């Protein structure tokens, strides 16, 4: 099973950080730990190195060299060489988000309180077609800039 997850500012801009929150990256990793993590080349060179514990899998026309990383040109050939497991993580960035959307039963959003002036956004979902199923909301602290919410929605339709 596919599921997409992402950190959304207002106006459902995504970023490469206009904001620090050490916990969303804690609830990213706990989510995506001991999965495959598929990726596009923006958002590769952007974090630069692995990230540990999970297959790396790059979505890319046109593949770097790195052979510390998994390099596939579809979306079909990167759903294979993720092969037999539960579920297959999808961490954007903004394309590989719009291609995947129509494969994906799960989403795990953070919703952050931030306006920011980048211009990538997550794509367009109809809220109709899925089910909020765990949501929590969160201040900001000395540690996390600004306040968030987590939440995770299941799909129920299909269109
Ligand atoms: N929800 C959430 N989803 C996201 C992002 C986010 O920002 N938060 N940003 C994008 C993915 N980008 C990264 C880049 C680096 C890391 C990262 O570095 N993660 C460490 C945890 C950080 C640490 O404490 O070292 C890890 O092992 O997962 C996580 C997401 C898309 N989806
Ligand atoms: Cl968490
Ligand atoms: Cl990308
Ligand atoms: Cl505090
Ligand atoms: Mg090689
Ligand atoms: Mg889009
Ligand atoms: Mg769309
Ligand atoms: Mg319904």
């Amino acid at each position: 099973m596919i599921s997409l997850i992402a950190a959304l500012a207002v106006d459902r801009v995504i970023g490469m950080m206009p904001w620090n929150l050490p916990a969303d990256l804690a609830w990213f990793k706990r989510n995506t730990l001991n999965k495959p993590v598929i990726m596009g080349r923006h958002t590769w060179e952007s974090i630069g190195r692995p990230l540990p514990g999970r297959k790396n899998i790059i979505l890319s026309s046109q593949p770097g060299t790195d052979d510390r990383v998994t390099w596939v040109k579809s979306v079909d050939e990167a759903i294979a060489a993720c092969g037999d497991v539960p579920e297959i993580m999808v961490i954007g960035g903004g394309r590989v988000y719009e291609q995947f959307l129509p494969k994906a039963q799960k989403l795990y959003l953070t919703h952050i309180d931030a306006e920011v002036e980048g211009d990538t956004h997550f794509p367009d979902y109809e809220p109709d077609d899925w089910e909020s199923v765990f949501s929590e909301f969160h201040d900001a602290d000395a540690q996390n800039s600004h306040s968030y919410c987590f939440e995770i929605l299941e799909r129920r339709h299909h269109h």
